């Protein structure tokens, strides 16, 4: 059995000022980035009950940590994710299967998360497009089983894949952490020429996916001029959507009633036109 | 050389009970659906002046003619279609290329506009999920060429397409008609039960592209049970709004300024949910 | 008094192409409606004089107009449909009580034979299940008074009425003529998404009962995938035929010899199988 | 899991005095019966091999025994009832749900097909309406579960079922055979005046149904004064062909191909009326 209704949600994050109504954020392109490959969103709101977020994590099938720069200990954001983690390793370990996707600050988050250590460099990696240096485990791995041969040569080749971040691991210290060598599988790096970093992970055991890099803006963000936006970049931000939603349909939970996930879904909420001036095309803000 | 910033408009259409700033509407599944593919969008308003037109048609790369139940001929909807429809032949035919993309009905539309007769009849196919019965001419197409190989298999053997259309234009009636016969290569026909009809086509001599059923519904609504939402049902609409971009990054138009483009962007507007009670989850509102 | 042998008519109607014994038509699944709730079914044929259709309307005990395609104001069926409304009107006004049902074309008639209007819009109706919105009147209403609570429950919430019509009266249309708001009580609407349109009326003072859609396909007919055949879609027909043939039960008229009433059944009469092209699993074909 | 397309057959048989295309017949009102509850029919002929039969039987959702005057013992009916009973035990018990139905001369069959006796004595039933005697089995009864309860007085203590039958199981006879007493839920029973008889039962381990009185008459035979057609009659057998279709909506045959479905059902026969002399309005005769 399937789910052909898949629901993800996504996880806001503490505005820098905050203000009412404005108390938390959603960058348009994550929703639009997992629409587009099937999936409809639920905004995970960042201040919530343990048993709110249960009772939320029992309905929705499966769950996205954004990027951005809010403190990967302290946060609204790092305690929502650190519950829904806990869950999702819980209904995981039982049987049911629930994947869980980081991007960028996500993607730093679960090196955190699942070492209980914080070890990431900086890097000069702030503003710029790359390819992925793929390692050999990319070939049986999960995340690119099902991409064209044409798009794995493009990816391995040319500048597809969105960095802005100023902090990494190392693949030095990617290895030498016991935790992280055993949880996850590295599937590919990258180098800003002194440091080599993990670009792109995926659990051994777990579907937990996450990428130093971001998929989302490529067919989504027009705010930087070095946003990869070739046929093969938009093909890129597809595909990758497209294995993570087809990882969501083998979750079967639902909402209690067609009331509640109505409620619940982002189509409740009107974004902010923020790409004037900002990094987002559009923003979701809340209270 | 190319554009890698294109940027689409699509036509607003009118409200059957209208009052201010609600005069028309675009569903937001087109927006979605060309954003997936790597572009902007531009609602292009309803009763707009030929050289307000003429100024929008010279800044963007391509245009798009939605679904919908206005009057194919005395609604605002078809007044700005045909301009944009006779703008576009003309700039082809100086060798300015700009494709042109109508679905269920914009594809009804366009038959009317190439043909000048009326030539649509009654189908029972108001709410049903059907293959593509493929012509032979499906071979050397343009809009399918880059689709995958298990894509069109599946297109041709499994329920993909989205069909919410009470008129057709049966495969005898278009035949019969020269100038319809002449300008159009049929790609695909499909059945009610009775009448045999052509469901996608394309131009032989311009990129005017146009299907009966709706490629964007597979992805972004959710509101009727028929809709098609198995995974090859995505990758569907991913390739058609991918094929349809690929289109308008070959035309070069550009804004005369960034501010004039910034304020044209649908980023401007905000949609409303409708998901509960029409068809629509999201629709944008225009006065 | 009851009759417990009722005679319900059924209109036949023009065949598109006439050929001698090929002049008109009635699906088989009208007349297998009546049989269900126990009545015997009388062709009326198309075009007959005042006379022949005088003796036959007072030998028989209701009267029913079926859907199709045939013209409202120049056809065979109009004609004759016409006669029987006013005998009935007649009847009933001197106190000998006569029903008149009307299916889908047969309710776009009773809305011109009483308002003298054509009032009839497009509607994006041709081949799909609704439920029926019920007004606040159906809870005085004659026609769903003995309907199990559940079947009202079923019907307000599951898709079990077959709609294949490409006209309607819009609600705003039946309320601004003052004849049709005057003479019908509105018992349910539906919406195409464009348009909100009357599905079921029963005329205030007249035992005259019309529905919009096809009750009798539920059961009968098998040839388009969208026809609802749930159990409460079953229940429905039943339901349905049983008000209509309990008012016929109401009406004393009979034959003016058992030799005259054998004659006139359809009995009489063998069916064609058109399952295989046609929407109607059998029609029955008169000269 | 549920079959919404359910396919039953009808059991054909021996006419008395046999001519080409005359050698069986079934009695037109045991197809509308069926039809009514929603089904389609496929009459099942008499002369044929177990190879036809058990092919035919792994097509269809369920099989009828009809009432008629032919023997038990060696006519084709009884040799062709005697397969498809053996067909379905092994189905049952095999664990795939197929139900059968016998009426009057089915009912008498069964009682021999599982007793291996005739056990039959002379009732004076040859023409009375009555009403059931219900046991108090009947309240823990699969038959009668979704009966209206005004419905079930009604048929206590109402003249709503038909009888034409010369010979019973009289209940001391029944309970005195080891195997019918062992094998049968005895439902309700009747008496003549001079000896009580079993007038419904159902299999306690079996999906295996009958009834000594005929309720397909009630709606749809007009030949004969006795027979029931009150509101409640007409109920009664639409609830009784209601519950019969939705047991062959738990089997999930199907046709290997639509084409030999199309060929197989009773659309392809037309019956003769028969009303003027006998005591069926219309039945289908077969070569």
């Amino acid at each position: 059995k399937t789910n052909e209704r898949p629901i993800i949600g996504v996880l806001a994050q503490d505005v820098f000022d905050p203000k009412p109504d404005r108390n938390s954020y959603i960058a348009a392109s994550y929703v639009k980035f997992l629409e587009s490959a099937g999936a409809r969103v639920v905004p995970v709101m960042i201040n919530k009950s343990e048993d709110e977020y249960s009772r939320l994590f029992k309905s929705i099938n499966g769950v996205l940590f954004p990027g951005g720069g809010v403190s990967l200990e302290s946060s609204g954001y790092s305690k929502a994710a650190g519950i829904f983690y806990r869950l999702a390793l819980e209904a995981n370990s039982n049987g049911d299967y629930f994947p869980v996707w980081g991007t960028a600050l996500g993607f730093e988050l679960l090196t955190l998360l699942t070492s209980g250590e914080l070890l990431l460099s900086h890097t000069n990696t702030s503003g710029i497009a790359l390819p992925l240096d793929f390692t050999e485990d990319v070939k049986g791995s999960r995340l690119f089983k099902e991409f064209p041969e044409e798009l794995m040569k493009s990816l391995a080749t040319e500048p597809l894949t969105e960095n802005s971040h100023q902090w990494s691991i190392t693949t030095e210290n990617f290895t030498a952490n016991k935790k992280l060598k055993k949880f996850y599988r590295v599937l590919s790096t990258n180098t800003d020429g002194y440091n080599k970093f993990v670009s792109t992970m995926e659990a051994y055991d777990f579907p937990i996916y996450a990428t130093q890099w971001h998929p989302e803006k490529n067919a989504f963000e027009w705010t930087r001029p070095y946003i990869p936006h070739t046929p093969s970049a938009i093909k890129t931000t597809f595909y990758m959507a497209n294995f993570f939603v087809n990882e969501a349909r083998k979750n079967l939970h639902s909402f209690a009633s067609t009331e509640e996930e109505e409620k619940a879904l982002i189509y409740n909420y009107k974004p902010e036109y923020t790409g004037i001036q900002s990094a987002f095309e559009q923003t979701y803000f809340f209270n």
